[PDB]
This record gives structure tokens, sequence and C-alpha cells, in this order.
């Protein structure tokens, strides 16, 4: 395991997900960025 993922919770501030997801505030797991 590198990243987070999709799956995983990550932070705005925190981020530590792979490319491609975005930890925006508006939720705590990792929505895609499409």
């Amino acid at each position: 395991g590198d990243c987070l993922g999709w799956f995983s919770g990550c932070d705005p501030n925190n981020n530590k997900c792979c490319e491609g997801y975005v930890c925006h505030w508006k939720y705590p797991w990792c929505r895609y960025d499409l």
C-alpha cells in the first residue's frame, strides 16, 4: 500500500490519497475528481 485510497478516509489539510482523489471538506472519505 502506497496511498490511502478512495475507500480510505483522509482530510483536506492532510490529504494522503493517490492522484485523482480529493479530500474535499464536504466529506471525509476520498472523493473522486471526475
